[PDB]
């Protein structure tokens, strides 16, 4: 019956849904939608797992996005096929600013493009930036559940290892294009590494898509689990000034 | 004299923290004086800076002249003195069809298709306005119920090939620029400019704040009236009044 | 517990294996390990489902990648962390040539590298190239038993739809570096579209490690049992790497 | 008007085709005031116009203003109005040990680090200034005395980062431009400024004649901020190339 | 256009007798002491930095061309062959080893290259890969067998130059650009086996045009050991790496 | 025996020479060298053939450098460690205007840098500019030869095929990068193809060596696509430079 080639789903399972929460991880899927109405399963197929929840009355979609920018730019066309105008990415990333602690919630205004995916939907000219009314609305929010919030410039790598400039691996080498990239990014003000905004912000912000990208912090480079939460209630309250 | 193109000492601004930044040196002084004492610093090449107050603190009207590499300079010397936040107002092309002459735009982020931006941060990294500065830019063109369109700016090296104008001398634009108008639209870019990539760039870069607006004067699928110019203004010192 | 972040695996899990078959769908990964001796789950975390086997009391590991090189650098990179030197890559493509035709299998000389997590181990320059003793494996495998096979290059892309110059999509358009891509790709002699060889191929010839790919055909471009067949060349080109 | 920026008429030219540019709007009454009948034209931004008369011939001086973009609208207009050869005077910082301040410095060509030049031809296309109004230059040099080098010019689009320079807000200088100036310096280049490449290319790749010449101002093996015979050599060479 | 099918090399369809495999050596010289491996060799042609030489393998006729130093003589060389009617290019040629683990007089074949040449972007951009056909690369490591040298498989670093681009010092200048500055350490990390001049614009224009290409190289020098070897650096590592081209170029008519 | 690694040639042998004469021909040496007084031949060896000649009893040498950039960057590279500091291009070329006739001799300032080598000394930004001096005496001599002589921009391509946008080749086919570029170079006023300027001049300049580019029409490219003034020219030039 599908309309779509990933998701497996119909345009009708959407429900009249225009917004989006596109978390990484297919077992934070549920989490999020049992914080709303009426929450229901649609589909799971590879790593995009999808649910449908109710927010005043309008319903809304959260689905799965998988790691990395290629699974998150199969979503996010395949979503948008459906019916999403509104995508809105909840999920973990790693501080590089010693100020930031673990337990900090990070809203994303734009993000260095270190990856590929991005490239095929703008030139690396184009800003890989957020919809200015989802930021807005990640951050009063965010402000209004007592978070200890930071707003700025996140680094959007295509590998966890090399491209985040860990040296503890394999081969233990880092190409140069990497080496001491971390202490520049620092020196920019670039908040954090993930590994999906890029992608995201960039192939949204170019088809006239709104984003938005939240992340709780899980491990700071410089230096638990109610910790994340915050970040979903954040994404979850976002949703509702944003239909 | 403390900077070498501004002619400005670090006391000339007195505990100024803030800066608008124009195109114009003629349209500084104009700025300037919708704010408390307006007194006039220095005036050297094509910065030419002013003193103002609002609501009781110093404030700065500083030119940056035509294109990024005078922007690099005028904000780089201000940010010597003291300055932590810049507010560009300027003059815009449309490239949409529904955003007409005279309204407004607030860039969230731009286009690098400069060169000045790449002396600060790699192509990577993005143009993107300081966070609170574009929330008092919008909040403060709300309050005034102007036209406003919140997006994406082309912000170019060049007024002509780079924004595509073939009734140019030679009627040629390289390969690079070639049908990139109709490319940007689809991106839904709102406009050309020639400073924001530059600005917002160096600001995002070196911890300073930035925010850009500008009044549309021309809708570029028409061709290649003066409430636009005091619309734009208005805002970019309402704006400035909630960032002090 | 676990000696990688991800893969919630030991090094004692591997039982000295050397080689790890890398399919895409963790479902496959099952099958796969089901063709071999011995075979047993290990682990499940995000889209890595590992199993291990055994091939000629010699111990194999079917581990998946999920879809792109983000993802497969990060299971390559652990698998590399707990002993793997030998990375077999079977995957799923749609051929951009005329003549090759659903249900063919093909075996990847090297790629065009069109994704992101390729420079982040190698530079432009440096090509994303398979090892040549797995390659000879994979094709003697395929010819060994009959299955209509195809050896050259692959185009690896970070993206299913623009970067594979797909329109039929929300909003029709392919960026410019795109646009008349698969059309070049074609007079070049490139074989098909994929989205994770570009990476696999790169991260281990640059690291010093061997890397094979094959996939069946499920699409032909110009246009618009073929699993089992793949699969069975992969275990078999296992078997002559050990 | 006839042009958009510098508010002009082809009229305001006398059949004047050769503008001697300089970057400072303040200078252009004082190069104006070396040729005869100097008459002021206009004044907008940053473009400030003298109509000049030299062996009774017509002659703009025009301002650019500081950059690429400024010089590329001047430039262009001023084409549109009817010059066909360009000679730019400005200042200089002088990156190589042995040249003195005061010295005028003659660019052959320009290395490329700006981004208006990109707007008129590829980073493949040399940023060379055109041989008669080089010529023209080296002569003029040669027939004052003025101590003289000709050669290459890197031309930025900042004049702090991109000129090395450290003394600055931040203190840091970006992946590219670190260690910029000593392999400009190994390679021969004289010296730094900031429009010669925008002038040279978009002229160069238009049928447009330009020459380049500047002041130095400041030595930069010694210091980063500084505590005419530039001026009277433009003005003889305009003289040759009338 | 004296008597000439080809701009450069001087050959017409006819010289070739149906020869569809052209072993390419970069030494003009190279090529009599080549086709003398073979039967009934014969001089065809000699302009410029293009010696060309038929010989018989197997009673089936094969080409010996020169293609001279670099990617752009190259490629003049293999696009005018190829318009004769040559389909398949095996190139020997000499090479400085970076591996400590590579001897001198050792046999390097090449899977594919490190693209730090020009030419090969006059036929692919950058992300295509410089990738050595299948079969031509199998004939090669097997004739290796045959012969019985001592061989390495992998990837080769193809430059530009002689000098900069394979990080050599000892130059008139003494400096090398950003982008080559340690770049020999990088590429032995990499695993990258060896230096040459033409693989990369080789093996890009031949794979993207369906030809199909072979690289051998004989090692006469190695980039991190103190011994450099005596008067005759090539005359008997040649004799290894030549009689593998041809040994190869047998399975292959 | 031998100094240099390829040449075959002694710091003795050049009798003192600074100045080189490099033709791309091994086989037009000898003709070359045959009008200056006691030529001797030196060397050959691969596409280096060298031969050192007398002009105004000055030793001067006639090198060549093969096909492209990598052969002539090893040729300047050893001339320049046995002690050439002026170098003197004289090639063929193909001329991409309409006006420009077969026959004409061309003087290049500077090259579009559509060739490998060069960036093995600059960066892209960095101009392929020629020498001042060498370039006037090129021009100057041109008048004194007396012969139809344009002065200008070259296309410097690392193949005679695709890079000169040519079409009678095997495949037929031209990569996007190329694909329209002849009239891409006439637009911007480029002159004429050739294979040889753009790593010369950026390896001369960027070195502190002084090099110059002159070249005879052999084909007029807007008209066709295939089939000695230039000679004395480049002669009559090394004169007064030595
Ligand atoms: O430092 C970090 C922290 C978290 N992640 C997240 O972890 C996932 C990969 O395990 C990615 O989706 C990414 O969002 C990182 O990549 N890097
Ligand atoms: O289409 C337009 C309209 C206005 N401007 C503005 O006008 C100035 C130069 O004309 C630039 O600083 C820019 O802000 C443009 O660049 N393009
Ligand atoms: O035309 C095709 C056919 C299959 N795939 C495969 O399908 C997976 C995504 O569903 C990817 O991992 C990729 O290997 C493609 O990318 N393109
Ligand atoms: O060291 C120097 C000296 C002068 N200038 C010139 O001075 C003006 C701005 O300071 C610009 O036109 C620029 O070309 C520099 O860029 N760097
Ligand atoms: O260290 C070496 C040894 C040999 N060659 C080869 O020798 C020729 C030039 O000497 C070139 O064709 C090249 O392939 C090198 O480039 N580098
Ligand atoms: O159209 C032409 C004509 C001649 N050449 C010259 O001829 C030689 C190759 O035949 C090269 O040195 C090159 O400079 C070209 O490159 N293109």
């Amino acid at each position: 019956k599908s309309d779509v080639f990933h998701l497996g789903l119909t345009k009708n399972d959407l429900q009249g849904a225009q917004l989006a929460i596109v978390p990484g991880d297919p077992e934070r899927v549920e989490k999020i939608a049992a914080l709303m109405d009426k929450p229901v399963k649609l589909a799971s197929h590879r790593e995009f797992t999808s649910w449908r929840a109710e927010l005043d009355g309008k319903a809304v979609i959260v689905c799965s996005t998988g790691i990395g920018g290629p699974s998150t730019s199969i979503a996010v066309e395949e979503l948008a096929q459906l019916g999403i105008r509104t995508f809105l990415r909840i999920g973990t990333t790693g501080a590089i600013q010693p100020h930031i602690n673990v337990g900090d919630v990070l809203v994303t205004t734009a993000s260095v493009r270190l990856d590929g995916a991005s490239l095929h939907f703008a030139p690396m000219e184009f800003p890989a930036v957020a919809d200015f009314a989802c930021t807005t609305a990640l951050v009063e929010a965010a402000k209004s559940i007592g978070a200890t919030t930071h707003v700025g410039v996140t680094a959007s790598s295509d590998t966890f290892y090399p491209g985040q400039e860990r040296y503890d691996t394999y081969s233990g080498r880092v190409v140069r294009r990497f080496k001491g990239s971390m202490e520049e990014w620092q020196a920019m003000g670039v908040m954090n590494y993930e590994m999906e905004s890029a992608t995201l912000l960039t192939m949204c912000a170019s088809q006239g898509l709104r984003a938005g990208m939240v992340a709780g912090v899980i491990v700071n480079r410089t230096q638990m689990k109610q910790t994340e939460s915050h970040a979903v209630k954040i994404v979850v309250e976002a949703a509702r000034r944003l239909l």
